[PDB]
C-alpha cells in the first residue's frame, strides 16, 4: 500500500519510520531537503495552490493523510474524492479555525475559555468588558507557537492589540485567561471502523508558548475519563480515522479543552517509546484500514530541544535516553528534535536532571 | 555524520531506521529497488570487483559498514586505508571462512565441531575414518540457509559428497556432526574504546538450516558467561567494533562455537522491540563513536517469515504482535520479514499461536 502525506516536515518523517517496518511505502508532497526526504519513496513539490496537481499527484497513492491542519480544506475536499484522505475535511475545518474550535465545543457542552470573534475594534472594547482582563486577541488562523496573538491586561492594550492585529486576512478571536492548575492532553487514534484506541494522558510543560516537556501517563482516573468521552464526541462528529490529539487545561476534576489538532502531535512523542504502539505507527495503522496496535504504557518524559540540540556524543553517554533528531537545522524557536527516558529508578532521575542540564546549554526559545 | 553500508538488504534497511533518529545519514552501495533504499539518503549501484569506484565512492562518507561478511576482505583494507572501515578486514576474514573460523576458535582453547580441510577424495575419506559419521561437507565459503553443503552418513554417501562439492573455489571442510540439546546465540556490541554492551543469550530454532525463531533472555547464567567470555575474546583480538554474533550449540553447561557473522545477526531480530536500544541502534552507535545504548531487555520472541508473509490485515488484528515486513519479494526460501511479540501474560501466548498458525499458511522453506 502507497501513502501520500502532504508535509515533508518531521511529523511526517515519523510516520514513515513508523509505518515503514509495516510494508507500507511513503510518499510525500514537500520541498526537497526537508527531513522526512530521507526516510521516504519519494518527495514531490507541488504548489499547494495548483490543485488540480495536488489531486494529479495524490491519485497516485492508495490513501492521502497530512501532517499541517493549516492547509486547505477545499483542497483536501477534492483530493477526497478521488482518493480517500485522512482525517476529514471537516475536522479541518473546525480544528484550524480556533472560532470554529470554540465554537464546536460550546455547541456539544465542551468547555473552553469564554471567547468572542473579533471583526472591530469595539468589538473588542466590548469583550474586555463583558469577559475581562487579563485576555488574549489571537488570529482565527495560522498561530503557532503562541506567535500571531497579543496578550491584553491594560485599556490600553486593547487598542495597541488591535492595532498590530486587525488585518489578519482570517480574522481574530478574543479569549479570556482561564483559570488553571497544570495541562494535559488526549491523544487517541480512530480506525477505519470508529474503535479508538487511547494513550494514558500526558501532562504538557510550556515555556514561553511552546511545549518543552510532556510526561505520561498521568494519573488521574477522573480525568482520563471525562477526556476520553470528549475523544469520543470529536471522532463521531468528524466522522474521525486518524491519530486525534486533545490539549486541555485543568483545574480541579475539571478539563477545559484548550485546543485540538487533527493528527500526531509532539505531546505524544513520548509514546515512540513509551507505549507497545505509538501515535505514529497507530496513525498510519488508521488511515491504511488495519487494526490498531496495543497502546500499553510505561513512565516516559519526552522532553523537546527548541531552537537547538545538544551534541550526540553528549546526548548518548546517558545511555537510557532516547534520541530523536530530525536532522533539522538549528534555528531560533525551531523544534529539531525530542529526547524520551522512560523513568523507572534513580538511575533514570539521574539521567534526566543531566538531559536537562545539557537541553539548557543547547536550546534557543523565541 | 555520513555512514556508508556496503549493501542495500534487509539489514542495512533495520540499520538507517535505527540509526536514522540519531540524526545520522545513510548510503548503500548495492542494487536500486533493493529493500534499503526507501529507507536511506542514497544507493549507489557498483560491482563491487571495481575496486578503486568503490573506495571512491567510500570517501564520500565519514565511516563505512557492512551486512554482508562474504565480501572481499582485500576490498574493506583498500577501503579502510582511506575512511575508517567497521568492523575489521580480520573479522572478515576470519568469520567468512569455516576453515579460518573454526582454526581461530581452535588456537584460543575454544570449542568447534571436529573440522578438517578437505582438498582430495583421500582426505575426506581420511576424515570419516578419524571423526565418524553422520557428518558434514560443506563450502569454506559462500555457504549461507545450509546451502552449499552435503551430509555424510554412508561409506557411499563420501563419493557423492566429493563429486558435487569438489570444484568449490575456496575449497571445503568436513565437520562431525555435534552432540547437541539446543542452540543459542550471543550477540554483543563493541564500541570504539572496546567496551562491550552485552544481549542476553536468545535460544535459537532452526527448520530445514534456516532460524525459523528466536526467544530472548535465554535464562542460564552459567552459559552467559561463558559467552561473554567468548565475545570478549573476539572483539580484543578482531579489535572489533560494531555488533557481533555468535552462535552456539549447547550440550549440558558446555558451548561449542558453530560459526560468528561479524554483523547484526537474524538472531537479534528481537532486540528492536526487546531491547532498550537494539542491535542494530548499537551497531550504528559503536561505528559512528557514540557510548552504547543500556540494553535492558524484556522476554521477547521472534518469529522469521520465510518465502511469504502472512497479510498485513491478519497480523495487525494480533494488535500487541510487532510488525517488521522487509518489503521484499516473495519468494521460496526468501526472508521476507519476521514478527516481534514480548511476552508477559497469556493473552501473549493467545496471540503467538495465532501468530505461528498464520505463518504456517504463508511459509514457504527451500
Ligand atoms: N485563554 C487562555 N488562558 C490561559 N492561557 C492560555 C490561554 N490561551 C492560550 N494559553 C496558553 O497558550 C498555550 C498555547 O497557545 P496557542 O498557540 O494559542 O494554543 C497554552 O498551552 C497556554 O499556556
Ligand atoms: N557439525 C554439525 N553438527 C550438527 N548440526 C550442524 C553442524 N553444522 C551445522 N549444523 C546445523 O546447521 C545449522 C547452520 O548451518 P550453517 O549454514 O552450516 O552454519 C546449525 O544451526 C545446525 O542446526
Amino acid at each position: 500500500m502507497k501513502i501520500g502525506i502532504i508535509g515533508a516536515g518531521q511529523l511526517a518523517r515519523m510516520l514513515s519510520l513508523a509505518g515503514t517496518p509495516l510494508g507500507l511505502e511513503f510518499h510525500c508532497l514537500g520541498k526537497n531537503g526537508d527531513c522526512a526526504e530521507e526516510v521516504v519513496k519519494t518527495v514531490t513539490d507541488i504548489e499547494l495552490t495548483k490543485v488540480n496537481d495536488v489531486v494529479a499527484w495524490a491519485k497516485q497513492f492508495d490513501v492521502i493523510t497530512f501532517e499541517n491542519e493549516n492547509i486547505s480544506h477545499e483542497l483536501i475536499k477534492a483530493i477526497n474524492h478521488e482518493v480517500s484522505v485522512y482525517p476529514s475535511a471537516k475536522a479541518i475545518a473546525i480544528s484550524q479555525d480556533r472560532l470554529l474550535e470554540k465554537s464546536f465545543m460550546q455547541d456539544h457542552g465542551i468547555a473552553t475559555a469564554k471567547f468572542v470573534n473579533i471583526d472591530s475594534l469595539a468589538k473588542l472594547q466590548s469583550a474586555v468588558d463583558d469577559h475581562g482582563l487579563p485576555a488574549i486577541l489571537k488570529t482565527r488562523r495560522f498561530g503557532y507557537d503562541g506567535k500571531g496573538q497579543f496578550v491584553i491586561r491594560s485599556q490600553e492594550d486593547i487598542t495597541k492589540a488591535w492595532d498590530v492585529l486587525k488585518d489578519a486576512p482570517d480574522g481574530l478571536i478574543y479569549e479570556a485567561f482561564v483559570d488553571f492548575d497544570y495541562e494535559v492532553s488526549q491523544i487517541c487514534t480512530a480506525d477505519l471502523k470508529g474503535n479508538i484506541a487511547f494513550y494514558p494522558l500526558a501532562r504538557n510543560t510550556h515555556k514561553q508558548g511552546i511545549i518543552v516537556e510532556s510526561e505520561a501517563p498521568f494519573e488521574n482516573v477522573v480525568l482520563a475519563e471525562k477526556a476520553q468521552q470528549i475523544a469520543k464526541i470529536l471522532v463521531k462528529e468528524f466522522a474521525y480515522v486518524g491519530t486525534l490529539a486533545i490539549e486541555f487545561f485543568v483545574k480541579g476534576d475539571e478539563l477545559i479543552v484548550n485546543e485540538i489538532a487533527p493528527r500526531v502531535h509532539n505531546s505524544g512523542h513520548w509514546s515512540i517509546d513509551g507505549a507497545v504502539t505509538s501515535q505514529f505507527e497507530n496513525h498510519v495503522r488508521a488511515i491504511a484500514g488495519l487494526i490498531l496496535g496495543d497502546t500499553t504504557s510505561r513512565k516516559t518524559v519526552m522532553l523537546n530541544c527548541i531552537g537547538g540540540m545538544p551534541a550526540t556524543k553528549d546526548l548518548a553517554a546517558l545511555d537510557r535516553v532516547k534520541i530523536h533528531s530530525y536532522n533539522k537545522e538549528p534555528r531560533k524557536g525551531r523544534k529539531v528534535g525530542h529526547l524520551n527516558l522512560n523513568l523507572n529508578d534513580e538511575t533514570d532521575e539521574y539521567q534526566l536532571l543531566q538531559v536537562k542540564k545539557l537541553i539548557a546549554l543547547s536550546e534557543e526559545i523565541a
